[PDB]
């Protein structure tokens, strides 16, 4: 690790797993032995995809998440290096695996069947992140995971921001992603919160628009609400109680869109900390996350 | 020294293994109870196996450098396995697979990934020093190939007294017509319960009656089936039989079949009779399936 200028770096803290895809011609039957059409290791997780799109930006931009030792994660660090992105964050853990998942695609159908990482590794910890010197960065973005330790890292960045003056306040924004009760409290922090459609959809949001009036008043005073909707583009809502949109950028051909939602939350951090209005960060982040749709992976995003 | 050392020619592979509670359904998420990497492939299965039994072994086979073989290599030698035979390859990647292990009845599937990795060819055989060996374990692959290596042991056998000969095991584990070239080679053939089932038998019993006008004279063909155990039939013409060994929970057959096949040959290696061998399969491979790898066999 070099010398990283002060106020320099995106942060993102969140998961990473390694995907082991594999395309089959027909689901296997339990207790089989087949071959696969062809295979694929990936580096997925949402903070980990965040940080990708972020270097491609060209941000300089680091990962805090939790590894353990060994091949899993050698194979995740050459990735993330592979990508530009910092790695000296990392939490590294004695105890449990670093997550791995299997996800076999049937190619007669485009079925998508999964087995999921186990819980063994620790999640990065309060105290994990009390060790960690802020001045480095300019952004922290947490993807809500365990939120009451989540909730005091977010408390740690306040008191921080008490004491500098407003050129050198780190902004933060918080993504609640799945439908999990424990996360609702990570509404209540950050500049930007980003909720996902899934989550929308599960609280009785039928759009983007039901889901920011309906769920505003869950933010903390002056921060931004965002939520993307596929197809149907992207909405915000600030303090003002204007709501702002952005329709999509939909490619040619839809080819690939597992990450999207990273790729739009990479690309709306970005343009913020570019000091860019919030009109603009809600179209590039549809723009961006759109080219990325037609493509397979990140390269090509620009 | 001379006449030590047991060789399994075949494939290495990594097992990159999720256990679960339950197989999951097509176009459903499941989270896995535990994840690990175990160095896997038939040949290479069974050299953990013998190692563990206390037999030295040797494996030979194509590897690809990098950090996975980097991995398969470090777990040969915690082993013992001698690996000095190894097939070093310029171009190909190390094969892997995805298996998924049903922890409530130890059944497994497996999503192989084989690569463009080239096969260890009869001519990577040739500069082999046969002198080393006692016997030479051959997992059914490139068959033209491997017939010729089998040629090449025969031909060995032919300048050596009884007691120097180097006695030969095939195995034809896949229903790949190529494969079946092998049954007229080896002293002892093994025949899987899947080829068994695709040339129409039913059992062991069934499979052996009808498959042994295939193998050479004097062979001794072997059928392992599962919770049926195994059955062994050799040049008198009489059916040999083993009840399974059944651990009371099931919890990872992965590698069960390469346990009873290098179980069986360390037995008639170390002159048991084909009965006493046969049970001895049966016992190692249940002992195995009732344990996440083959820690604790022994
Ligand atoms: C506005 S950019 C954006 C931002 C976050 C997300 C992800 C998030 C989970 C969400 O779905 O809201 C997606 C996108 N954007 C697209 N997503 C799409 N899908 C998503 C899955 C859907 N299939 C059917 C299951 C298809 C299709 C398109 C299409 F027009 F090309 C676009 C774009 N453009
Ligand atoms: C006689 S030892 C042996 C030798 C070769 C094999 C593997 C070979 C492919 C075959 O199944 O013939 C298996 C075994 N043995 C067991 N396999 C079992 N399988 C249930 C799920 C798996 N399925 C069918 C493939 C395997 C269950 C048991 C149970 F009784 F504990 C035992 C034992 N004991």
């Amino acid at each position: 690790s070099g010398l990283v200028p002060r106020g320099s770096q995106i942060l993102c803290v969140g998961l990473v797993v390694l995907d082991v895809i594999s395309l089959v011609d027909k689901y296997p039957k339990e207790d089989s032995e087949i071959r696969c059409l062809s295979q694929r290791w990936q580096r997925g997780g949402n903070a980990s995809n965040s940080c990708t799109v972020l270097s491609l930006l060209g941000a300089p931009c680091a990962f805090m998440g939790s590894m353990a030792p060994g091949h899993v994660a050698d194979f995740l660090v050459a990735d993330f290096r592979r990508r530009g992105v910092d790695v000296s964050q990392v939490a590294w853990q004695s105890k449990g695996d670093t997550p791995s998942s299997c996800c076999i695609i049937n190619n007669s159908n485009g079925n998508r069947t999964i087995v999921l990482h186990d819980t063994s590794l620790p999640d990065v910890s309060a105290t994990d992140f009390e060790k960690v010197d802020l001045t480095q960065f300019k952004w922290i973005h947490i993807e809500g995971r365990n939120a009451s330790e989540q909730v005091k890292m977010l408390q740690r960045i306040d008191a921080h921001n008490t004491r500098q003056p407003p050129e050198q306040k780190i902004r933060v924004s918080v993504e609640v992603e799945k439908p999990r009760e424990e996360l609702f409290q990570l509404f209540g922090y950050g500049d930007v919160v980003f909720v996902s459609k899934d989550v929308a959809k599960h609280l009785g949001f039928q759009s983007a628009e039901e889901a920011l009036r309906g769920l505003y008043g869950r933010v903390r005073k002056g921060a931004v609400l965002v939520c993307a909707w596929a197809e149907e583009g992207a909405d915000a809502l600030g303090p003002d109680g204007k709501l702002l949109h952005s329709d999509a950028f939909p490619p040619p051909r839809v080819v690939d869109t597992l990450g999207a939602g990273d790729t739009f939350n990479a690309s709306v951090i970005f343009s913020l900390s570019q000091g860019r209005s919030v009109q603009e960060a809600l179209r590039f982040g549809c723009q961006v996350a759109g080219k990325k749709c037609g493509l397979q992976g990140f390269d090509g995003i620009v």
